[PDB]
């Protein structure tokens, strides 16, 4: 089997991407944030605290004839951004772009943090990291991909995020018309539960490539590119007027600047992030100070190849017995 679904940016900045997901019988379509940085499928629901729901589409398991409460199961999660959610668990039928999993753990939110409430465009998350990170207690549950893997033509999924435009998530096959050149595969460590790999280095604009190993995770649920302070300072030094701002929370730059590209290495191959992809717009409405899309990971404890980097590539998440990651230009 295979699945193929279009993923769409939630706003003019590509702050995140939503993908339609069919849950239950009859289908309830929710727009979920596919997150290779986490391992819970959770949704706004009829059980969510009414004041914490503001425009989202909710899952109502009582209207699904295939929903079954997972007895005594609970979940609770906290993200790198400081957001959180928690609730109870149903199993139900979940389909993504024509690919169907029966008995999938669907985590129903009783509580969500304010950042989720305030974003009317995301109805929940669909986690695509390893199941070892799933938060369900006292019986850990498998992610959609893990449940589907054995059924897929090939045990892979691909992320093809668009810049200011829709993209595609494919399950079970590699679309060879969707990238240029060849796909370079690189090794993955699953020890922390993520798609963790080691980049071979970087370049700033037209500058020389610096060969240096940079460990990080491929994370579609993170917007920006978070890298060591040395790398990030080298980038922003090429933008006149750019500065790290503690009040803002990161590097800002004049909105009138033209940003240089940023290249990262995958083995001997190179993925180029165009400068425009690194512009995240005014720090506040009407401001001429703009927020940068490459930021320091120094506070975080891990480097993160978020959407800013991933959207410059065709990315293969290979879930073979020994997982690997593939990157191609496109
Ligand atoms: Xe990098």
């Amino acid at each position: 089997s295979t699945g193929s679904a279009t993923t769409t940016p939630i706003d003019s900045l590509d702050d995140a991407y939503i993908t339609p997901v069919q849950i239950g019988t009859p289908a309830q379509t929710l727009n979920l944030d596919f997150d290779t940085g986490s391992s819970d499928l959770w949704v706004f629901s009829s059980e969510t605290t009414a004041s914490e729901v503001d425009g989202q589409t909710i899952y109502t398991p009582s209207k699904s004839t295939t929903a079954k409460l997972l007895s005594g199961a609970t979940w609770s999660i906290s993200y790198g951004d400081g957001s959180s959610s928690s609730g109870d668990v149903y199993t139900d039928t979940v389909s993504v772009g024509g690919l169907t999993v029966t008995g999938q753990a669907v985590e129903s939110a009783k509580k969500v943090s304010s950042s989720f409430t305030e974003d009317s465009t995301i109805d929940g998350l669909l986690g695509l990291a390893f199941s070892t990170l799933n938060t369900v207690s006292p019986t850990q549950q498998k992610t959609f991909f893990d449940n589907a893997k054995a059924s897929l033509d090939s045990p892979v999924f691909t992320a093809d995020l668009g810049y200011h435009a829709p993209g595609t998530y494919n399950f079970g096959f590699i679309d060879t018309t969707a990238y240029t050149g060849s796909i370079t595969y690189t090794a993955v460590s699953t020890k922390q539960g993520f798609w963790e790999w080691t980049s071979t280095g970087y370049a700033v604009g037209s500058g020389t490539f610096k060969s240096t190993s940079i460990d990080g995770i491929a994370d579609t649920g993170t917007t920006l590119l978070y890298l060591p302070a040395t790398v990030v300072s080298a980038y922003w030094a090429q933008v006149s007027g750019a500065k790290s701002s503690s009040s803002v929370g990161g590097y800002v730059f004049p909105c009138s600047a033209t940003l240089p590209s940023f290249t990262f290495g995958v083995g001997s191959a190179r993925i180029v992030i165009p400068g425009d992809y690194i512009d995240f717009g005014p720090i506040s409405t009407g401001s001429s100070s703009c927020f940068g899309g490459i930021q320091s990971s120094a506070g975080i404890g891990i480097n993160i190849f978020g959407d800013v980097a991933l959207k410059a590539a065709f990315v293969v998440f290979n879930g073979a017995t020994t997982p690997t990651l593939g990157f191609a230009s496109k």
